[PDB]
RNA sequence: AGUCGCUGGGUAUAGACCCGAAACCGGGCGAUCUAUCCAUGAGCAGGUUGAAGGUUAGGUAACACUGACUGGAGGACCG
């Protein structure tokens, strides 16, 4: 993922902060990066050592959602529907 | 003492006392039956079975894979 494509996302899903630590910043950065790789793995089929890196990012994303659900519900469904998951 | 007739018995060559093969060769006739092919036609009551596919619900990062609804394949099944 590029540098300005990171800066496009942090500007968008900022929690009126200027700050990159909140889960709505972190979940957004991972989800844009999984969608980019899906055509790398339709050309490269036998790329197994890079398949291993993608499953790290998927499992990291389901851990931050349950932390988000384990605190609030209003912040949760305002983020699930804004990305279209589950 | 031989020669040319005539009438008889033989012999040679021609179907050669009469009847009787299976086969072989040469010009034709035939695919209105039957054996394949070609062009143009039509014939097969009824009653079962239920493939692939598709839709949608779940499902998965995605493809997996599940269910339901449909669907109408076969040198398929009874008749
Ligand atoms: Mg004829
Ligand atoms: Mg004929």
């Amino acid at each position: 993922l590029s540098v300005e494509e990171k800066a496009q996302i942090v500007n968008e899903y900022k929690q009126a902060e200027g700050d990159t630590g909140s889960p709505e910043v972190q979940v957004a950065l991972l989800s844009a990066n999984i969608n980019k790789l899906q055509d790398h793995f339709k050309a490269n089929g036998k790329d197994h050592h890079s398949r291993r890196g993608l499953i790290r990012m998927v499992n990291q994303r389901r851990k931050l959602l349950d932390y988000l659900k384990g605190k609030d519900v209003s912040r949760y469904t305002a983020l699930i529907g804004r990305l279209g998951l589950r």
